[PDB]
């Protein structure tokens, strides 16, 4: 019914190539849209950070499908709650790799909102968690 | 008396035909600059969703009139409240119409407020409503 | 879906009787449980002032039944919003007269948020006339 | 329509009695009920404090009516505003009497929001006038 | 003493011309600086507006003396506090008329802030008064 | 690491009988001592609503363990959020239905629009006071 | 006009014996009441802290009456502002001696508020000043806080 | 060592010819900065109002030495209490026509002549600053 | 000069008896008075959790002090900064043991504030911390 | 886990030169990168004052690492608390000096937070140590004023 955001992480398994982030990518971008589905996964090997956006009965058939992927484990559910608005209403889903080869404005964020210059969320609070993707959606929209 | 703004929602007849939406129009720009009243109307197949502002008492007659209209039904008030000034003061009555053939621009800004692209009321809290209504007037 | 309040007043036909009124609380006791209503109905001749606690479309659905009841006219709906939590879910509905005979308690209630002695709703803002109606529902009344 | 506050003060003509006060509280029992006013009046040699609540067109007519008195002059509105329910509803009006003979408890209470014993209105701010006129209320 | 601003509205007798708001404006003008008072005034058929600023004592003074005025009566304070600082202060006096002739941009503020376009004090709260007089002194400029 | 609180409602299975609260019950209890997790679970055929307190990890652990179980459906997490102390720290389970005591129809109807529990139309702050109040009148 | 408060504290000059205290407080009983002054003195050998309230012309030449008196030197004004209420209550006729022969409540609560068991206005901000002055007198009971 | 502001007013001595206001110039133009003071002194006729800012002994021995000051009579302290920051960067001193002034003083008192008894510590504070920019 | 807490955790060596727990109490009963410093230590093995108040300078000259001991190693400061007014005066320092052990009085507020029935500094924000040596000290 | 600032005052040893707090900054640079911290050092003779910022244990670490340090003594922790992001997120460590011989600019912002023009931590609370390390990492671009000064 009412719109809701859920922030979680994820332990990617050992093995991910780049085009396993293609198969996350096409599928989420081929089943979100029909669902009112938006939001940004950013993966840091071999942690994932994502949020989605949507009507709270969607956003949860998603997130437990999700849960259900051979290619990730340890879900951490980060932050979950109605939201007053979308943030990220632009994107069905968006990825970005977040690496020792990122840009240095992409590393100074990771920093700014973190405490090392690679990405891990068990170690972010919910709100450095959203802070850190509205401003790295900010520097690759669209 | 006191400067109050209602939001509602309904569920328009089955039927609607666009000469339809036109004489709605067409009788709230008549009557509203009488009364005071301001708002916009949005029509999202089938529902309407209406900001009204004005005096309490013509707010209230206004709305109650609306009520009786035979081209939709199940009115749902989502808010009634006194307000500290107008946001639609420059409008009488405006109506958008929001669908598939709307721009991704509007289409964007239904999902900016709610769970999907096409418009839906009853998904919406009071604070949604009013923003949807606020930025799309903003086009 | 959403719990709603929604505070509205009235008024009544100069017409109304003792046996107008205790057939409204009659109706009302009636209808309101099986559709989640609960509130409180004052009348201070000629006024009605209620208030209609349950779900967005159940309190919608009554007050619409309610603006057809050719007992009052001219509704004017005071507020009309989602709240936190009801404060009147005791009573599917109650009915209270306010006037000349009422108590010095109820008369100092009255006066206490607005400008007389008499209620009169259109005089009140949504914070008065909630908190004059939890204050009566308290007295009982 | 609007429910209003209004405190004032003023200096009353300099060898005002008991009895001066006596029928200030009766014109205004008698007249408060029907206008819907209510409040206190306090006198401390020479000046006046009142606080008035009603109805903003009650409110000025009271006030404005009082200002045509003989026995003061030089009213001075300290605040005049709209409120969210009355603090002294039971009482269409009451006067106290505030001197150098009162009771130590009421004493405190002058000190309490000003620079001395004797009750001095033109020497309080908004806020200082009613909390000593609601800590006053409180104490009768 | 202190800093403070009152704003009151009152009906104008059935006739003025707008010889009387110069009057009105040349008096004002004459009084006011020596006094410190500083304000705006506008006329909307039948009634006034006015917001006065000054030491406490002065604007006490200078609002007595208005209500004397036979050109006015039934005067309604709005609003009396003190203020840290004037909002009015490089006018000792302005007066504006508000009525059906006045521009879109004065309607649509009369609009913004009340539920007709003309402008009404009665119907306005103390917030709403200042702010059509911040908002209309603005522009006038 | 940090003190979370996780409020979510699921869709018992239509076949559900007392004998199964039971078995929740008491592998929650033999469970969610050594794992620091505490809370209120609530049954309303065909509903559950429970409020799951304590680490984050091991509020994830056992959310996601729960998930799994084939009594219920449909999990919808309601909120899941960090909290400065837990409210419970004492798994307790309570049913609420068209039977229960008026006082605690009264409760349902004091949180949400009907005599029985319907955790779709409530918010987190209704639920967890719900949850609360519901607790709080037992033990 | 204005409701004040002055909080100010100052070194007494070498050796001041007890009836020097004893005289100060004499003049103080004598004039702060008649000019609406409520507050309290405490000394801390050699270190004074004094709380005025009243109005603020009162408080001001009393403040600069004291500030002359050769029985102390290098006043500093700790804090001085409009108030909204008093919080004392009365001109404490008794001052306050805060020492190390003070009692074991008396120093700990000037450890609550301060580096040490020795009262040193220096080392306190207007807020700690304030609230120790208001707990000793609770404790005294000088005052207490209009109740 | 704390930051600290002391706001006060006095009356100025009914002999205080232009020499006088010269020499208080001079005399805090060669203190203050030493003392790590900054602020900034109005007089009109016959009110001094002043702000000093600094370290707290260095505003309480400096206010304690003007109170000694033979030009000047009835020191009311308005304000004195620790501050976050500085507002004025420097020390100035401006003797106050023409409207632009009458303007200001009317900005945040009751009249057009500066009368500091009338004036609590945010209008003191704020007179200044908005002083010092319509000079200075 | 200011007044000033400090919270900070630490790890015991792997050998601490209770008798070294005894030899820390006694050293910081001996030492904080003459400077000013008031706390209360717990262990719950391998962890320390302090709080030091006290002066600034010697609040920080303890902490220093403290981190040479041989006694434990890693000490983490959780939250230092100066605050309004002491809670701990009372005690130049107190140590709690293994009256953690107290079943779910004390137990029922490391709960309260953490993941678990025993006390784990590393698992709690500053709040949390003070909060829960608040509420210790309380029952004691 | 948690991001962390702490701010701490030191005094340094009387010989210091140029050399000296090169050799400093070029160790905070090697070191601070792997441990994630950055932060901002002022060197005010005889006076250090740096804010470190990081994860808690690293920023710990950093310190305790720090303390042990030759080339100073009698440290003095201002403030250590969470943070809700990085401020000083630009540089593993920038070293500025800021003495009687800086810019008219600089001595200003000494002045802004405190009692006279040379920068002495103890006379500023948290907030103007905190507001003068931002006011300065504002205006000085270099990892450090010891070649170049602005
Ligand atoms: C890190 C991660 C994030 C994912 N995010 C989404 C998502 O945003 N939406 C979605 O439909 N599937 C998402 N999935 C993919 C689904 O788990 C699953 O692969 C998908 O339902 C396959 O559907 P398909 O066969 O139609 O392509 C995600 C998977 C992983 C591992
Ligand atoms: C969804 C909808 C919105 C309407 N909004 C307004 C309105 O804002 N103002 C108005 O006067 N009439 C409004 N009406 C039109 C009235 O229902 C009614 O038809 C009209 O006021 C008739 O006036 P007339 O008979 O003079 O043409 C609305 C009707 C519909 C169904
Ligand atoms: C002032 C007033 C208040 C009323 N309040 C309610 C109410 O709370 N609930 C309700 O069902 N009917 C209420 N009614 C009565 C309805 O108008 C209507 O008569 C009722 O639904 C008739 O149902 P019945 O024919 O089954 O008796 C109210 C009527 C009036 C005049
Ligand atoms: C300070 C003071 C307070 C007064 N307060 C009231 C009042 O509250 N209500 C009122 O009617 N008259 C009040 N009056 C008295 C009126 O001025 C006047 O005497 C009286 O209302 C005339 O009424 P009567 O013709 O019925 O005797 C007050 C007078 C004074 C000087
Ligand atoms: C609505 C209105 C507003 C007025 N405002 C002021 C005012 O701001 N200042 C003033 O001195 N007189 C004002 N007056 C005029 C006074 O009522 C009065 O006639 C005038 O001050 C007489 O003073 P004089 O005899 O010295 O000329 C106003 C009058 C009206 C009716
Ligand atoms: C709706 C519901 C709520 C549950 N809540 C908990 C819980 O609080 N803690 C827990 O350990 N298991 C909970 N479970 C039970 C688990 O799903 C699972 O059956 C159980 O933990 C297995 O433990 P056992 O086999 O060792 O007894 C819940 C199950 C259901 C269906
Ligand atoms: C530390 C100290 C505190 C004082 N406090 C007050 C006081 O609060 N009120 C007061 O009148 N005099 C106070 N005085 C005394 C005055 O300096 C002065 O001696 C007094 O005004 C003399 O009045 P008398 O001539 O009646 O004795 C204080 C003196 C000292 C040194
Ligand atoms: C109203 C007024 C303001 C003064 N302000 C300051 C000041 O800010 N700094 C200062 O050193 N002296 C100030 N003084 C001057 C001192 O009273 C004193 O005369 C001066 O500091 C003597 O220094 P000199 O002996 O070197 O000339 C002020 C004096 C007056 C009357
Ligand atoms: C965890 C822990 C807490 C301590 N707390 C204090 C303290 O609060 N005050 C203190 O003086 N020493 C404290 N110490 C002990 C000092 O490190 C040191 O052993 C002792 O104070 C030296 O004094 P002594 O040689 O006179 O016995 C603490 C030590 C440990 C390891
Ligand atoms: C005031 C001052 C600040 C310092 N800041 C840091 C720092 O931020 N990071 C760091 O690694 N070392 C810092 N150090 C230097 C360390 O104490 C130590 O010399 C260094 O980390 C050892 O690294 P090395 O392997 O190059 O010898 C600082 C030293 C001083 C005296």
């Amino acid at each position: 019914m009412s719109l809701y955001r859920l922030i979680y992480s994820s332990q990617g398994i050992p093995n991910l190539q780049p085009q396993d982030l293609k198969d996350i990518l096409e599928s989420s971008q081929r089943n979100n849209p029909a669902n009112g589905i938006t939001g940004l996964l950013c993966y840091s090997k071999p942690a994932f950070l994502q949020v989605l956006e949507g009507e709270c009965e969607q956003v949860n058939e998603t997130y437990h499908r999700i849960v259900q992927d051979e290619r990730h484990h340890s879900p951490q559910i980060i932050e979950c709650m109605p939201i007053r608005r979308r943030n990220f209403e632009v994107w069905s889903m968006q990825a970005i790799t977040v690496n020792d080869l990122s840009t240095e404005q992409v590393k100074t964020l990771v920093l700014k909102y973190s405490g090392f210059t690679t990405l891990r969320p068990s170690a972010m609070d919910p709100e450095q968690c959203l802070n850190f993707l509205l401003d790295i959606a900010k520097i690759y929209e669209l």
